[PDB]
């Protein structure tokens, strides 16, 4: 492509594997969305926290892939993934779930800034920096406060702890 | 009657059946929000849940009654039954009787929109689609989406779950 | 599930298929949306186009997957399909693909309101009436006027009647 | 200067070199600009969008000599070198001189990146990447489709594809 500058083929793919998981993970949050809606589970509440999920992820794939052709890469496309489980168990097992999805999530997007600067790509690493880490990082925090109070609830009297969660938190 | 076109005999008494299991459930809701309205029970919101439905069911079979004059039929009526039960029991109980009550209602919709098709009506099979099928299974969802977690509160202590229910939820 | 009524397991599978279908097709637009935003293509309208599209087909699906509980089905998920080619060609080609998608949607819709019939489910066939086959035909129809077009302006020179379409049809 | 700090000799030098070349840009910009306004080439837009960019690189190199102030540097000039061609074609052939003319100034900046990390200097590296390095990329993709399409546009009749082009993209 005649517009692309000190963008490896390496980086290139690697994002697109990054897109992959973006994606995969939206349609992972749409999985649990919908599970929460069932009506044997039933919490808006926990339903209206991944709806908001579903649509942040596939914003940030959209942004990485205006970004692949700002650059002048190439999408590449691969099928993607199912979630892994059908029922998610409790809200503690959801959330602990979504906890190991975005670990995973910073991860490679650390893993390809550290590619980025191996790779001598100083732009690729701003753009990480910009609309992503930080997201990241953030909404990891809040996840988190989340859990630790979901834990602290059920011990006591289990329905109980997961309704006044859903109600009074979300 | 100079403007009836292709409603048959028999539609027209299913119909009135139908008119009939509406006003009983309409007057079913009253008896309702008038018992957690009782002193020893005493749960506005549950009684406002209540309120809203009585006013919803007469709705439905003025509507039906409507189009039961668009058709050319003739409203037929026998006597209204009263609710089957004086005291409802726990919020578990009363949402439970709601709810076999929702259940004969979209019944009664399936049973005549069968009997229109087998009878050849296709005006009647539409009517129903549109102002009603629709607003008995949204309705059917929320009743389930309450069972469910009122159950789920009601397990570790009675009263508790029972008061934030009514409290939080409506 | 103690709210699911008249609704059969085969419907509930075979909607699921739909949900695969419908989501492939959102995923199958984004890859067509940024393959027009490839430098060597580079077309906003025709970009634009089918961006409006990955946001429609999602937006659909979602809808399905209300209705899914709202009838006490089962989300059932697996892997979601990759888009069949890289490259889409000149616009005339792509459009084609396009074609032949929406085509195998309304297809689906189709048998599965067949199935609904044979099934006598009849709130599941007016659920697709309202919300579904509607947007399809009005968007084939739209699909259709820009191919005819497309076409009656190739002929002549290739990327002059490419470049009016984008820019003054879209 | 007693307010500078971690600022090496050797990047305040390479900073000027850099502010040259952004102001003998702006300058071939205004050449650019006034050649498609010479009445036998006679086209707004294209003078339009030039315009803008030599309004545009003036104010990046302004931005540099604020920044060159803010850690203590010295503003060092030499002559602004005139553009190197009189007559610039088509506008195919003008629009290629513009991207070899923003290659290179993504050229320097990533060098003047590269040689802030080799001389371990952290806030010159994130201010090229905040104010600029952006700005090149966003308006390199623009240019690139522009080519793209005036290619495409050209093969069959010259003028009308350079009319059409000036009229309805800018």
């Amino acid at each position: 492509s005649q517009i692309r500058q000190n963008y490896s083929t390496e980086v290139e793919a690697a994002v697109n594997r990054l897109v992959n998981l973006y994606l995969r993970a939206s349609y992972t949050y749409l999985s649990l969305g919908f599970y929460f809606d069932r009506d044997d589970v039933a919490l808006e509440g926990v339903c209206h926290f991944f709806r908001e999920l579903a649509e942040e992820k596939r914003e940030g794939a959209e942004r990485l892939l205006k970004m692949q052709n700002q650059r002048g890469g190439r999408a590449l496309f691969q099928d993607l993934q199912k979630p892994s489980q059908d029922e998610w168990g409790t809200t503690l097992d959801a959330m602990k779930a979504a906890i190991v999805l975005e670990k995973s999530l910073n991860q490679a997007l650390l893993d390809l800034h550290a590619l980025g600067s191996a790779q001598a790509d100083p732009h690729l690493c701003d753009f990480l920096e910009s609309h992503f880490l930080d997201e990241e990082v953030k909404l990891i925090k809040k996840m988190g406060d989340h859990l630790t109070n979901i834990q602290r609830l059920v011990g006591s009297q289990a329905g109980l702890g997961e309704y006044l969660f859903e109600r009074l938190t979300l």
